[PDB]
């Protein structure tokens, strides 16, 4: 009945419960990433546009498929028409209640951490 169009960056580490990526060429393959590389990943993005309070769309889409690990070739870290009640608490609440051209808070799910970006 009501969905939104936004993106997100999935970042994980080898210190997780299931440190592995579900890619076509790297299916069932382990990732050589550390807990320090997980945070610095999502953090580096939010800071990629530092010195200026302005988050561009195309600017994020570039870091999305470059950072997100949620099937780069599958969804490329890009979300589609999603309705309220599809994601977990905190994600579907912010992602849907996000500001056009802004990034949501650092959501930490049992599976891993990831960020959201509202598309204009």
């Amino acid at each position: 009945p009501t969905e939104r169009h936004f993106y997100h960056v999935l970042v994980k580490h080898k210190d997780v419960r299931r440190p592995s990526s579900l890619a076509p060429r790297n299916k069932g393959e382990k990732i050589t990433r550390s807990r320090a590389d997980a945070i610095n990943l999502a953090q580096a993005i939010l800071a990629q546009h530092k010195e200026r309070k302005t988050w561009s769309l195309d600017e994020f889409v570039q870091v999305v498929r470059d950072f997100s690990e949620c099937g780069s070739a599958k969804r490329d870290g890009d979300l589609g028409m999603v309705e309220s009640g599809t994601y977990t608490e905190g994600f579907d609440t912010v992602a849907f209640s996000l500001k056009s051209g802004e990034v949501s808070a650092p959501v930490e799910t049992e599976l891993g951490v990831h960020l959201i970006y509202r598309v204009e």
